[PDB]
């Protein structure tokens, strides 16, 4: 029930990224959490993801859909910073440039619907 930010101080998160970027300069560190209102999707067993920087959002989606092993008809969306729908053909490197957090991580929430209210 604690989020990644609630479990790891700023200082620790800065450090995770500073280091993982030194060691994997073409990989994007991503935090992927289940939406606090979500009812349909299973929980991932990890939170911190390292994604090659040339993968499109569409490809990350298809990967996480296989990590969650989903029926083809199950809806699945990634909402960058909990709220933004970025184009599925955006390379994850460009999403990282535009939407990274102050700690160096790129944050996303997954949910089974697209529009609330």
């Amino acid at each position: 029930e604690k989020t990644f930010k609630q479990r790891r101080s700023f200082e620790q998160r800065v450090e995770d990224v500073r280091l993982i970027r030194e060691q994997h300069p073409t990989k994007i560190p991503v935090i992927i959490e289940r939406y606090k209102g979500e009812k349909q999707l299973p929980v991932l067993d990890k939170t911190k993801f390292l994604v090659p920087d040339h993968v499109n959002m569409s490809e990350l989606i298809k990967i996480i859909r296989r990590r969650l092993q989903l029926n083809a008809n199950q809806a699945f969306f990634l909402l960058v910073n909990g709220h933004s729908m970025v184009s599925v053909s955006t390379p994850i490197s460009e999403v990282y440039e535009s939407e990274r957090d102050e700690d160096g991580f790129l944050y996303m929430v997954y949910a089974s619907q697209e529009t609330f209210g």
